[PDB]
């Protein structure tokens, strides 16, 4: 049986992928940048914030200066940081707090895999941080998504092996960490956008205990 889950936070927590997506675009059309649409966004999700900036840039074949790419990222961040400061534990997304408490009763470790150095901040906002064994603290890993090493930090952090993990996610980045982790993944969104190799669910209502055993079996 699987000892822990390794939850990635936006997209899968709640849709705060969005918040970040409408923040993005924003960023890029003010630098002249029109490319950000949904499709492209495929791209940005998972991505570490300086990583995103550097992708939109590179869309535009767009080059600035030291002093300006850290203030746009700056810009992004406090105009996100604003966005989300009404999250509040009815954002939680269907099937995540029942989960929560399933995978605590069963003693199934809980650890957040997040890119976002904002995560703290929304499970607090969401009443989440109780559920969660550790947080593994994205500035710490030497590699961001789609390296593995945050996935492999969560695992670590709750003393359980990434091949006795399940990984949760709603990108292409973060699903490439979590197969480079050693870890099992299951997708929620579009398999036209995450593929049709792994098991996708539509929602996060697919995310029960009951569904990840039923995977689990089936590996
Ligand atoms: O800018 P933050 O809050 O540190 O977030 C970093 C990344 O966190 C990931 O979880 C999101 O999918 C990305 O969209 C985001 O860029
Ligand atoms: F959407 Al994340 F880390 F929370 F990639
Ligand atoms: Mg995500
Ligand atoms: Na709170």
């Amino acid at each position: 049986m699987f000892k822990a889950v390794l939850f990635d936070l936006n997209g899968v927590i709640t849709d705060t992928a969005e918040y970040h997506f409408r923040a993005w675009k924003a960023l890029a059309e003010e630098i002249g940048i029109n490319g950000v649409d949904r499709q492209f966004n495929e791209q940005l999700k998972g991505v570490s914030r300086e990583d995103s900036l550097q992708k939109i840039l590179d869309l535009a074949d767009k080059k600035v200066s030291a002093e300006e790419f850290k203030e746009l990222a700056k810009r992004k961040n406090d105009n996100y940081v604003k966005m989300i400061q009404d999250v509040s534990p009815a954002d939680v997304y269907p099937g995540i707090l029942q989960l929560l408490k399933d995978l605590r009763s069963n003693k199934i470790k809980i650890a957040l895999a997040s890119a976002s150095k904002n995560g703290p901040f929304l499970l607090e906002r969401m009443n989440l941080t109780g559920y969660f064994d550790a947080i593994a603290d994205p500035a710490e890993v030497a590699a961001s998504k789609p390296a593995p090493d945050i996935f492999i930090a969560a695992a670590h952090a709750v003393g359980v092996a990434p091949s006795e993990s399940i990984g949760l996610e709603d990108s292409q980045a973060g699903i490439q960490a979590i197969k480079d982790s050693g870890a099992l993944p299951i997708g929620v969104g579009r398999p036209e956008d995450l593929g049709d190799d792994i098991v996708i669910v539509p929602d996060t209502s697919h995310y029960t205990l009951e569904f990840l055993k039923e995977v689990w079996l089936q590996k």
